[PDB]
């Protein structure tokens, strides 16, 4: 259609009103004293939230410009959340302020492509020096501190997640899952997980938290690329008369009948979902073999000429439950046969032992850590049932900052790690002056997250941010006590991993965007 | 319906209106300090794109005037890009330039045929010129240093090139694969490629670069004309019984109910795709044979009494993949009779050695090639499926520069060359005044593509065009380490081929545009 | 009256509206290829003129803010030619410059104060370069090589002012005026001249050069301060009966009456003109002797109860002629007694060998060399009228032109002196990075003169600059011929005092413009 085009900082004036708008809305809710912010609901009552990542959820602009720029911070923020479990807020927070400063130089005549070198050199020391700073987090003692942490001070959590971690490892597969009494139960399972999420998000079951839950569903391994429903009417007919729900583990299902169907259709009668077998090439194959051994099932290769026309229930195979997200899938309780698994991974791993490559032995061994791993279930017990599903929360949550904590440490909470990084940067210089002004630009946008959390306070932000600045190591300001101090020791800590997705991500977007010059939309 | 009608200088400024604006929107993109352009999507967050082609793509205008201006630019310049494989955006600048100073004379009265003949003249010498100025790339470490370079500086790609190039000729149908795991493979197979494209382009398949691909497809061959699908619905079906796509190489589908249903009805329950045969008269009937022995279908000939109502899936050939774009079909992996393949290029080349003609000597042994020839298959390997995706692009594209440079040599890139020739014909005339100026306006818009890259440099362009010009053979200007040199010693070249076309469609359009009087279009 | 109030950025788009349209209008008469201006006029046909001054004196803007911006600049850019006889348009460009780019600063975050302060550094720099890089003027050879360029390359001319300056020294009183017949006469004769100017701008007489000129003038002298008619009528009666003009050098006169008058009533029935006694406290009462002497008259002087109500003629003075400008009184041919001169500069001779301190001693000199210094007349003589007075007006141009030569030298002109200084000056650093920037936007301002010259040809400005600054000396690019070369030897050059006061005053309003927060102006 027609489009309206826009160069400069037309443009410019345009995103950074659409950021604002999205950026202002979503802080208010930072910090222990964040405000409250209503989102009107047709559905009855509006609701009333402090969650940043439900704001922004619901921000979208009258003006097609402006609406550009809040959906492209909202896109690069949210992979944040994604990658560290957390950070989306902050990448926000973060995010407007470099691109305020950014394209108040480029508006000044600065150079777009210098001011964002300079902005991504600050980025990558910065990174650096958060890895200096960063507390590990290894030991059990450890491992719980944060896991209680995370569960506002919960001792059980903490355990709980230490417990499930030295029992599977940490960095194997932990589930979290309703518990059958008031005592909470741990018990490692046959199953596995592996990189693939749903291929339709019209795939989300019950659970609120944009995953799909499948209580015992049937497994359909078929390396395959299914496009068309018609080859696999059969098996759905029998899976349907089982009354099981049922997982699509295939190369690809096409959107022209198959996910067609599956989705569109499937919106009652069945409950089907499906993901890509993981892996490429060769692996995929073995891999498959590998989910096909744990679950019992058979995978439907063309090339033994296995057509799924004839595929029975046999040959699907069986978990207790298969827990699917945006980019995951976690096999829980594979009816699988005891030897027939530990044959594979003896298999397995005598592959490896005969490895003339690090390639083959590296992911020969990661097949056999899935299949010879297994999952760990955590059992959630309460007195009530309310009781259990909020207990239950908090274990998920604090179970995914624990994991970011053990993979990269942890750092001065309250945005403190992010305005001490920045103090010891003050230094730093590139090829030219635009360059350093790009520098500086980031260097004080990393004061924003703290700032915002005193102003939220009802304090000076930059009388506690010049405080924190002076100080050294994780000496900073606690916002829900309102008084300085060691960081670290009052527990006031995030994981570095989001800290770090934070501001890369923020740095991101806002480099994009200080070195875009045309906007094009459809017209009103 | 009533139109709108308008002549001379007001259809003038309506059509320079329309080409500013999509040249604009496209050259901010040009060189390697280009700045980002956003394209709104209803699908979900904008794209934020340097690729010139998407964005013109995107180009649309409300005025109908305005909009006939910027959609004649966009159909020529795209010709570039088809033909060289690249050029586009160059042939917009270019484009934009000629017209906007063409106009200016045709606007001070002078006449529109002779600048049109001055631009014409001067676009056939500076092709001269750039003959003269390019470097030959055809030895196999030339064919690869174009290749890295085209790769990013990628060594492995550059070899794959070069290797796939000499194990089938400069000239020889190369593909590129997904690979099956880390290591790269290459293997010459039976197959065919064939100048003929979609005849819809309402088949485009899952790869969004305007092609089709399809996995073990049936060839269809029928040397009538399909414009109804009732005599072919019984070959469908089995089609559809097989599950496998087809493609349908017939003299030509008309869309009456054919190409309607095939299309408009066919939209996820099939896979069909349909190409007209090659050549015309009775060489389209021997090239069909040619097709048939290599694909081991048959063709259905009225002549010979054949009946499409009958015709069952062994007159089918097959293919284990086949892709098709805007106006190439090239069949990967004939299911053919080797010896039956070898039959018929032996028939052929008995038929060359009794020929009585070069036209039939030629023709002749034009089809031997092809057959005879075979396709190279690349198989791009990698350690992770993310890496061996994107380094599959970079040989695609590597592919293609590489392809160009062998058959016209390579030049100066970063718009020098353009401005190389350009201050060769200084002393240029024609046979009047208006002719002249026509001859300076092709002169002066050779400068464009190296200005606008220094534009996005922040750096002053008719300084360094002035010191570009001033110099001497391939010295310029290194708009990505800022600093003069050689050109081609720094590595900074584009294949002559993509060049010329750009230059040439670029000419075209400007010499359309500058001698039309009237535009004739709906009323809103 | 009700006011309207702007702050900060508002007020500082409001004057760059109001400065661009001044510097735009008057800068395109800038070079030896200066446009055409047209200023309407209701008095009869338009005038078209290349005269920046002229185009100046025109510009006044509808909007009350932006007319501000522009009289501010036209003020402070006017005390430029004031003081070295040129350099109004130069200030002009160089203000709209420096204003252009300081604003945008300012506009970008940066301290106001500190930009001020850089560019005040630059600018105190770039002075000192200037003096380093001027050529003497000094010997009569280069006085008349500087008089006839002055003169459009007029050796006459230049004969004239050498021959003047050596017949009275080069700091020494010289006048202009209208020949007696063909050939030009020089005759230096008994006057003096003090830095008073009239009193009111409307005593200004025939001469449209914005003096007055009094033949055979009544020279009164009172040292009282005459604010009232009343006491000076019957001289007023008397000096009428004679139908001689009046001179009246008082200690000041008070426009409640006596200026009143003098002014709104003498329109045309007397020529009376008013200026302040020279110097203050008792040295004003000497001079005034000095002045009486050389006049022969004598002051009236309240202390010796001298009363203006019986001021005879005889107390009045008279000379040949009288010229009074803006800040100056120059009595041309004193009716003074011979004896009575030589006596007092004996008197004063005397006393400075008595003196007993270097204050004293420099004061008294000075006066002796007024007195004895006396005033040398120039009769421009031609063939015809209008020749002679044409070249009368090139006389009067290139006799102060030479004397700022005289006074601080010569430049290389045409723009390149400032471009010069400029280039050296680019490793000049400040207390600070805003103040950096200052500097550097001072530099930058300092090209804008040339590249306007160059504009004006129809030249690439950013190319000539380029080139101009990567020569040395006084090389630069003579916009006459169109070539490069030494702009001394190719006899293009300017008084070093009309760069350096065009340079600082544009710097002076820069500055203030630069750190104004507010402006108050009358609603409409």
């Amino acid at each position: 259609a027609a489009k309206d085009v826009k160069f400069g900082n037309d443009a410019g004036v345009k995103m950074l009103r659409g950021v604002n708008v999205l950026a202002d809305a979503v802080k208010v809710t930072l910090g222990p004293k964040g405000r409250n912010v209503v989102l009107d609901k047709s559905f009855g009552a509006p609701t009333i939230t402090k969650d940043g990542v439900s704001v922004a959820r619901e921000i979208e602009l009258e003006d097609k410009f402006e609406n550009m720029g809040a959906q492209m911070v909202k896109e690069v923020a949210s992979k944040a959340n994604d990658a560290a479990g957390d950070g989306t807020t902050t990448a926000t927070v973060l995010a407007q302020a470099i691109i305020t400063e950014g394209l108040k130089a480029v508006a000044a005549g600065m150079n777009p492509m210098d001011l964002k070198r300079g902005i991504d050199k600050a980025v990558t020391v910065a990174v650096e020096e958060l890895k200096a700073l960063s507390v590990p987090c290894s030991d059990s003692k450890a491992i719980a501190q944060v896991g209680t942490i995370s569960a506002n001070s919960d001792e059980t959590v903490g355990k709980l997640i230490a417990e499930a971690m030295d029992k599977v490892g940490k960095e194997g597969v932990i589930t979290v899952e309703d518990g059958t009494g008031l005592q909470d139960e741990l018990d490692v399972v046959e199953g596995m997980q592996f990189d693939r999420g749903y291929l339709s998000p019209y795939f989300i079951n019950k659970p609120e938290t944009g995953a799909v839950e499948l209580e015992s569903p049937f497994i359909l391994l078929a390396d395959k690329k299914i496009s068309n429903i018609r080859e696999m009417l059969p098996v759905l007919e029998a899976v349907a008369k089982a009354g099981k729900p049922l997982l699509i583990i295939a190369e690809d299902v096409e959107g022209e009948a198959l996910a067609t169907a599956v989705v569109n259709t499937i919106r009652g009668i069945v409950k089907v979902a499906a993901v890509k077998a993981p892996g490429f090439g060769d692996r995929r194959k073995a891999m498959l073999q590998d989910i096909a051994t744990l679950t019992g099932g058979t995978v439907i290769s063309e090339e033994i000429g296995m057509e799924l026309e004839k595929a029975t229930l046999e040959d699907l195979g069986q978990a207790k439950r298969v827990v699917i997200n945006k980019d995951t899938t976690t096999i829980i309780d594979g009816v699988g046969e005891e030897a027939a698994i530990q044959g594979r991974v003896a298999q397995i791993r005598q592959q490896i032992e005969e490895a003339t490559s690090d390639y083959d032995r590296e992911k020969l061994q990661e097949r056999v850590a899935k299949l010879a791993g297994g999952v760990a279930v955590i059992k959630v017990g309460a007195a009530t049932e309310v009781e259990m599903k909020e207990k239950k929360a908090r274990v998920e949550d604090a179970l995914h900052a624990t994991r970011a904590a053990v993979e990269e440490g942890v750092v001065a909470g309250g945005g403190v790690a992010l305005i001490r990084v920045a103090s010891k940067l003050a230094d730093l210089r590139g090829q030219n002056e635009d360059q350093n002004v790009g520098i500086k630009v980031a260097l004080r946008a990393m004061e924003a997250p703290l700032r915002q959390i005193v102003l939220n306070c009802g304090e000076e932000p930059s009388v506690v941010a010049n405080t924190v600045k002076g100080g050294d190591g994780n000496y900073g300001y606690n916002a829900a006590t309102e008084e300085y101090g060691n960081m670290i020791d009052m527990g006031i800590l995030d994981p570095t991993k989001v800290t770090r997705s934070a501001l890369q991500y923020a740095a991101s977007v806002a480099g994009l965007m200080i070195t875009t010059e045309c906007m094009v939309t459809d017209l009103p």
